């Protein structure tokens, strides 16, 4: 990772929090191409000091996203490690997270918008699958909107996938359980079971989110009831906008080997 000086980072407004993290908008002072000085908007992700013993997995998650270059993956700019502070410096994405956007605009996002975003997510996941790279935390909170639909020029929305955060292979079991039904049943059974098939299941859950106006599936269930939902081999209810319900259920197959390839998923989306 490129090291960024603490003195070159300005922290501004809080945008939210993740698992053991706090997230801020900020500014990076840098020398750009041609030696020109710039002050650039950036996303600053800060690992909680109390959880600094997770720093390796915190940074490894961003490393994954920088292994490859792709138009649908958020860019990492560098890191700042100062004292007990572990900071990831990333691309600031203008319109924020997809789950909040879907809720704010639930009454003016139509099925073609949802389909285009699903296709873009599937394109990203196909790229990762071809590179045998596991993401491990596909969810609408980890999708960011670079630009909105422009109905007048026929320009679609454009999304990027963000880094997965600290891996479910090291997180406390209670956090994995709270993340049902994004975490697949085999990973609840054994977090070592994390596999490319993991991301097909989570992709299904994320499609459910995309079709549900920012509702969170099973949010009314406490953790014990979420665990029992998997024990009973239940499926999520069809979204009211049900056009992708079959694909959701095909991806959320309790048998990992039966989940479709992302090539097959894209074929299904393109046939709609
Ligand atoms: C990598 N990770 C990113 C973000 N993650 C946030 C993490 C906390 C919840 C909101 C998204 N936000 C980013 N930008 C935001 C842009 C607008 C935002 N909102 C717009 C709608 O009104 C609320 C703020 C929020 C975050 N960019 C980014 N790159």
């Amino acid at each position: 990772f490129h090291k960024i000086r603490n003195e070159d980072l300005i922290f501004n407004e809080s945008l939210g929090q993740g698992t053991f993290t706090k997230i801020f908008k900020g500014v990076r002072r840098e020398v750009g191409d041609y030696g020109q000085l710039h002050e650039t908007e950036v996303l600053l992700k800060v690992l909680d000091k109390a959880h600094r013993n997770y720093s390796e997995s915190f940074f490894e998650a961003a490393s994954m996203m920088s292994k490859l270059s792709h138009k649908h993956l958020v860019l990492n700019y560098g890191v700042c490690v100062c004292g007990d502070e572990n900071i990831l410096v990333q691309e600031f994405v203008k319109f924020g997270s997809l789950d909040t956007y879907l809720k704010k605009n639930k009454n003016c996002i139509n099925i073609l918008w949802k389909l285009e975003v699903a296709k873009q997510l599937a394109a990203a996941m196909h790229f990762l699958e071809e590179n045998t790279l596991i993401h491990g935390n596909v969810c609408a909170k980890n999708i960011l909107l670079i630009r909105e639909e422009d109905r007048k020029t026929g320009n679609p929305p454009f999304i990027k996938l963000s880094d997965p955060g600290i891996s479910i292979t090291v997180l406390p079991k209670d956090i994995l359980q709270e993340r049902i039904p994004w975490v697949p049943p085999e990973c609840i059974e054994n977090p070592k079971n994390l596999n490319l098939a993991t991301d097909k299941w989570s992709f299904g859950t994320t499609l459910w989110e995309i079709c549900s106006g920012g509702d969170k599936p099973l949010s009314a269930l406490d953790s014990q009831r979420k665990l029992q939902f998997y024990e009973d081999r239940h499926q999520l209810p069809a979204p009211k906008a049900a056009e992708l319900a079959n694909l959701i259920n095909n991806c959320m197959d309790y048998e990992p080997d039966h989940r479709p390839s992302f090539r097959a998923i894209i074929r299904d989306l393109n046939s709609l």
